[PDB]
């Protein structure tokens, strides 16, 4: 398919350390499991956490996970840590460029 | 290949309006022409400018161009404009995830 739109919700949220947080990402058309999740902090490139929708990238903490296939996807942090403050993006790569990005979800955590 | 490292230079730069600006990207292994260039504005998702190394995305200003194939790539702004302030990333997609990002080039204008 072409002209695929990616959406994310919430656009921003605040939580507390130890909380379980789940954010969502939707593709306007089916993209199977070709969905990546990034974590981006200030002054750094997006960091790969999840690929193929649910595959945890090597080295990434196990408190991160993803699920979904088709159009609806989720990303979960099982127990928040202060360093998890970041913007989280989803990206589809079902076929060819563009590998459309979601608008991102900005997570804050109380200190 | 696997475990491909992407590098970028400069990591940041300041230039003047009208300047011709060239930034570079390297792949630790042969990625052919599977190389994308993004422009990321503060708080926003990365915007596609160039794909397949040298193909200018529809709507993207002509002052942007990309070249290179294999392991070295260049992104050029023929005439720097005030609206070009952003961080620029390259991304490889030669085969499977990770679609490795370069660490980015932060561009600012000296006015
Ligand atoms: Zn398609
Ligand atoms: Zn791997
Ligand atoms: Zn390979
Ligand atoms: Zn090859
Ligand atoms: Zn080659
Ligand atoms: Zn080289």
């Amino acid at each position: 398919s072409t002209d695929i739109q990616m959406t994310q919700s919430p656009s921003s949220l605040s939580a507390s350390v130890g909380d379980r947080v789940t954010i969502t990402c939707q593709a306007s058309q089916d993209i199977s499991n070709f969905l990546i999740w990034y974590q981006q902090k200030p002054g750094k490139a997006p960091k790969l956490l999840i690929y193929d929708a649910s595959n945890l990238e090597t080295g990434v903490p196990s408190r991160f996970s993803g699920s979904g296939s088709g159009t609806d996807f989720t990303f979960t942090i099982s127990s928040l840590q202060p360093e998890d403050i970041a913007t989280y993006y989803c990206q589809q790569y079902h076929n060819l460029p563009p590998f459309t990005f979601g608008p991102g979800t900005k997570l804050e955590i109380k200190r």
